Order: structure tokens, then sequence, then C-alpha cells
């Protein structure tokens, strides 16, 4: 309703946040009912038909333990980061070490761009997109 839409004007519509403006952004778009969990979602340029471009790993978050990330056949990829009462320079760490974890999943030898969408939001906010690359 009405709630869910107050937090979208909030959010810049064609903006692409850094990973240190989206931290403190997901924190504002939380509430504190329940710790809503902060994700990640990137679209990967991997084919997701290949039966040898697929990506499947764990990684040791610097907050907290490891987390199992593999290809959804849509090309796209979700893990948790931590949660929304997480200190905002913490679940930054979280979002580059899951980005760096992914950018070593990248085609052997294949260049080109292997992430082509990355979204932070919570469960119960709205979606962040960011610049992976900062």
């Amino acid at each position: 309703g009405k709630r869910y839409r107050a937090l979208l004007e909030k959010v810049d519509p064609n903006k692409i946040y850094t990973i240190d403006e989206a931290a403190h952004l997901v924190k504002e778009l939380a509430t504190a009912k329940f710790d809503e969990t902060v994700e990640v979602h990137a679209k990967l340029g991997i084919d997701p038909r290949r039966s040898d471009q697929n990506v499947r790993g764990t990684v040791s978050l610097p907050h907290g333990g490891r987390i199992e990330f593999r290809n959804d056949k849509t090309g796209a990829i979700h893990a948790p980061v931590g949660k929304a009462s997480f200190p905002p320079e913490k679940l930054a760490d979280n979002i580059r070490a899951f980005i760096r974890a992914l950018e070593a999943h990248k085609p052997e030898g294949a260049k080109g761009t292997f992430l082509r969408s990355v979204y932070v939001t919570t469960t119960m906010g709205p979606s962040v997109r960011i610049n992976p690359h900062s």
C-alpha cells in the first residue's frame, strides 16, 4: 500500500548508488518490527543454459558465516549479506566480499560484463541499484 510506496520516494528512479550510499539507504528502508535481512541480487552475464558456465560456491563474509550461492536459471543470483540492524560500514564489507566472490567465478578467458545488474534490498523494502565498482 502507501506504507511500501513511501519508501520508493526515497529511492532515486534512475540513479546508480555506490555501495556506501546503499548501506545507509537500505537501513532507512526497514521497519523495527522484525529485523529485515539485507540481500544482493546480481544478474550474471553467463548463459543459464550452458553445461559448463555455471556458478556455485561459498564465501566467508567478514561479518558472519559463509553463504551458498548458485545461478538460478534466470541468470540471476541472490545472497544474504547481513541484517538491517548491522552497522552501515559492516554491510558494505559483506556486499563487496560477495561481489568479489562472484567476480572470481567469471568465465575463463571470456571478456565482457560479467555483472550486468546489481541490486541491494531488504525482504520488506524497495530495491536499490548499486555500482559494484565502488
